Order: structure tokens, then C-alpha cells, then sequence
DNA sequence: AGGCTGGCAGCAGAATAACCGGTGGCAGCAGCTGACCACAACCGATTTTCTGACC
């Protein structure tokens, strides 16, 4: 309890509580599940009936999911250039 | 008897899974307002200046 508590508060950069973070590993387990055996990958309708919620509400869950990118990756590949000089 | 001098050797660094309880936020909305536009009228002199009669 103790470590999955910790890793919900602590693991992200702009924090998520603990029951977005409940839902959003279920919404994971319940797109694996599905994809594995749909052989494609679920729709938002599919994945709202499954889990008993409204297609918006999964599009929710799946914008609060996203993480920061990184100021300081050379997007230039040949490392003359990072990407946060390519900001207006 | 060891020691501190000497190279000698080796190395760091820089540049090019769920429950339960509780508590505070919050948004939605009837429901006092209460200050506020806001038309809209209505008058209070005001000044001009004819209008009308006076002898």
C-alpha cells in the first residue's frame, strides 16, 4: 500500500491524484485485455461500454494520461540544436 | 632496522486492487434583494418674442 501510494503521488510532474490515477490503470488493463483479443485496437465506444462511463469521459482519462516532453532534447539530430530554441 | 626520495605506473579531467468515512469545494438555481439604467413622461423656470388688445 505503502509504495503503490507513494508512486501515484509521486511519479508524475504535474500530479494526478490517487483515484484519476485507480482509473486511468484500469482504462490501460481494459484496452490491453480488449486488444489482445479483438486483434485491433478498441474504440473509444467499445472501451466506454466495457468500463460502464461515456466515450467523453474516456477521452478524459486519456488526456489527463499524457506526460511532458523534455526542453532540453537536441531535436536537431546532429546535436546543434534543442528544442526549446524552436518555441514561439 | 626502517625511511623518504626517485622514477614508474596508473588514473581523473578538458577540448576537438479494491472498500469506507469524512470534508471541503463547487455549480446550479430559486430568491431576497438593491443599486441601476432607462425610457418616458412631466413639470419649473427662462428667455424671447410675437400676440392681442388698450385709449
Amino acid at each position: 500500500q505503502a509504495i503503490t501510494r507513494a508512486m501515484a503521488d509521486q511519479a508524475r510532474t504535474i500530479r494526478i491524484p490517487v483515484h484519476m490515477v485507480e482509473v486511468i490503470n484500469k482504462l490501460g488493463r481494459i484496452q490491453r485485455e480488449l486488444l489482445q483479443d479483438l486483434g485491433r485496437e478498441p474504440t473509444p465506444e467499445e472501451l466506454a461500454k466495457e468500463m460502464d462511463i461515456t466515450p467523453e469521459k474516456v477521452l478524459e482519462i486519456q488526456q489527463y494520461a499524457r506526460e511532458p516532453i523534455s526542453l532540453d532534447q537536441t531535436i536537431g539530430d546532429e546535436g546543434d540544436s534543442q528544442l526549446g530554441d524552436f518555441i514561439e
